[PDB]
């Protein structure tokens, strides 16, 4: 629609862990998020970065020379342009007239990219963007988006705004972003991953994100289990670079939490967002 500060909006994040190594299975617990989440009356949510079919943790922590299995088994679990993903996520989101925000490894012609998809509550899907910049161990995986990648999005919940974790460092996406008033802005992070370090950083980020375009930042992260971490590497040395870096989150335009926010295990963050804050924050100040 057009630009509106009336609404008052039930958000959640989702820290969820993935189904090692089945897109199926994996899907399967995005539809039971979604669902679960609608029976507390939630109209958007966001989940973490590139979730389907899972993050590509095996770039972090194999050498490259035997990446090859992993790499392959990710394109074959990874998810199409439009496809069965899509049909399945935009009957969901039509269904429980869910705002919906999805990471995706995508695949196209035997390459993959990191995708986020937005579907409106009508089921329609309003956006897809490619993170620009893989970072790191990200550039043996995925290729780059463009950065004609960089608009919001009117939706039954309000205007959107979406980027990939260190894509917020970057100071045209911030502005873009800015520029357009982004109302609601979704981060997506991978989760279970680096430490404390990450997780203090990503906070740190996200929050100055709210407070620098004072909009609501929802920000969703993974979760391993132990048994997961296995399932990565039998390396118990390794499992230290498999912890930690969670923060599923709600935060309002003046920076603080709307809700306990989670770094361990599994859940939703879930709050009342009420969009006259977000008016009554540009008013305080002048110029």
């Amino acid at each position: 629609i057009m630009l509106n500060y009336t609404k008052n909006i039930r958000a959640a994040a989702a820290q969820i862990s993935p189904v090692l190594f089945s897109q199926q299975g994996t899907m399967e617990k995005v539809l039971d998020a979604i669902a679960n989440a609608a029976k507390k009356g939630v109209e958007l949510i966001v989940f973490p970065e590139t979730f389907v079919p899972y993050y590509p943790y095996f770039s972090f922590v194999e050498p490259p020379v035997l990446m090859g299995k992993s790499h392959l088994k990710l394109y074959q679990e990874a998810v199409t342009v439009p496809g069965k993903v899509t049909q399945a996520i935009a009957q969901a989101a039509k269904t429980h007239g869910m705002v919906v925000v999805l990471g995706v490894n995508e695949r196209e012609e035997g390459s993959l990219y990191n995708t986020q998809l937005i579907f409106d509550a009508d089921g329609a899907l309003v956006l897809k963007r490619r993170k620009i910049t893989p970072t790191y161990h990200e550039r043996m995986v995925w290729g780059q988006g463009d950065g004609a990648g960089l608009r919001t999005v009117d939706t039954t919940v309000g205007r959107l705004g979406a980027l990939a974790c260190w894509e917020h460092y970057n100071p045209l996406a911030r502005y873009a972003l800015m520029a357009q008033h982004e109302q609601i802005h979704c981060g997506q992070f991978p989760g279970s991953m680096v430490g404390q370090i990450f997780a203090d950083q990503m906070e740190v980020t996200m929050r100055h994100h709210a407070l620098e375009s004072g909009c609501f930042v929802i920000n969703a992260t993974g979760w391993l289990t132990a048994e997961q971490k296995l399932q990565i590497t039998t390396d118990e040395k390794m499992h230290q670079a498999l912890s930690g870096g969670c923060y599923t989150a709600i935060i309002s335009p003046e920076g603080k939490h709307l809700c306990e926010p989670i770094a361990e295990g599994e859940g939703l963050a879930i709050a009342d967002l009420d969009f006259s804050l977000i008016a009554k924050r540009k008013r305080m100040m002048d110029s």
